[PDB]
């Protein structure tokens, strides 16, 4: 077996090999890239999403979302304050200022070792799920808004056409923005572009083990818990990785620097928390090994994850006896 274990795989795929986005994820997971949970792609070095990041500050950010915490400092959930709208460029200034920078430190440690300590002490101001693109649409290998569609694939697999469509969003995040413990929406796949800006810290644990943080998360987190079955799907929950270490939870970390991809597997859960003023491009994805996890994906019917009508059909359709209960929930 490849990868037993579960390591965090760094890719550095040629030009050539960039060619097919689909040959490349099937080969990352013969490698056994997808134990991890996670793998980052460096682009060859003769590529570019697009040629300048000169004029995105006009760019609206109609909901900024104050992320403010409650708890301790390594377990904790955050809440999502809705602030006025701003543009990007106001964005990055707000990001810059005294009371929203990162502080001086040594390194990528020095900066983490910061987060755990004092995150729950302030409440950073991001930008997320904005659709749309930075991608040039010249821009033919590994382009975020060009991969083939979900809807496709279940066609393509299991011969029945939906309605739906797929398309990537945007993220402005500054220094303490986090994300919570989740996997993805029926459990795709996704992968993150780091356009432009400070990096990003990740954690994950390896799909084979996820059942273990979900355990650690119910007992955590007991009301929320017994609110939901699926709670972990609400994406407010923030677990540290000493609390992970010192509950036996396996887990891995790295950091993502702008110019980099990271995909997540299937049933990977992940968190992290952004070092400074960034700009990331994302979106889900399936394959068909991702068929077996979407049919088994655990779902929050409690309502408080609502989510893209594109995800009805994937749940009437691989989900049937659970559509009823979940379909009330949205
Ligand atoms: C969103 N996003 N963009 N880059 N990284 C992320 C975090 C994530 O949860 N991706 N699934
Ligand atoms: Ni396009
Ligand atoms: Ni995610
Ligand atoms: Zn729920």
């Amino acid at each position: 077996a490849q990868n037993p274990n579960c390591n965090i795989m760094i890719f550095h795929p040629t030009k050539e090999e960039f060619n097919d986005f689909d040959k490349y994820i099937a080969y990352m997971e013969s490698q056994g890239a997808h134990r991890a949970g996670l793998a980052k792609i460096i682009p060859p070095k003769e590529w570019k999403a697009r040629e300048t990041y000169d004029n995105i500050s006009e760019i609206l950010i109609a909901t900024p979302l104050q992320q403010v915490a409650s708890g301790r400092a390594g377990v904790f959930t955050q809440y999502h304050k809705k602030k006025k709208a701003m543009t990007v460029g106001e964005y990055r200034h707000l990001a810059n200022s005294k009371k929203y920078q990162t502080p001086p430190h040594q390194n990528f440690e020095d900066l983490e070792r910061k987060y755990w300590k004092n995150r729950i002490y302030n409440s950073p101001i991001y930008g997320a799920d904005i659709s749309g693109s930075l991608f040039d649409e010249n821009t033919k290998q590994w382009n975020l808004g060009h991969l083939g569609t979900i809807q496709d694939l279940l066609e393509k697999e299991c011969g029945v056409v939906i309605e739906g469509v797929n398309t990537p969003y945007l993220y402005f995040g500054m220094w303490k923005t986090t994300f919570a413990w989740h996997t993805e929406d029926m459990d795709l796949y996704s992968i993150n572009y780091l356009h432009l800006g400070e990096p990003k810290t990740w954690y994950v644990v390896p799909p084979e083990h996820g059942q273990r943080l979900e355990r650690l998360a119910r007992e955590l987190f007991p009301g929320s818990s017994r609110g939901c079955g699926a709670f972990l799907r609400h994406k407010v929950a923030l677990i540290s990785p000493t609390v992970l270490k010192e509950n036996g939870i396996p887990f891995n970390r790295i950091t993502q620097e702008a110019g980099e991809f990271m995909v997540t597997f299937p049933y990977g859960y992940h968190a992290g928390f952004n070092h400074g003023f960034n700009c990331a491009e994302a979106i889900n994805f399936a394959t068909p090994r991702w068929i077996d996890y979407g049919k088994m994906a655990s779902q929050c019917s409690c309502g408080e994850a609502r989510v893209t009508f594109s995800m009805d059909a994937f749940v009437r359709i691989l989900q049937p006896e659970r559509y009823d209960l979940w379909k009330r929930g949205q």
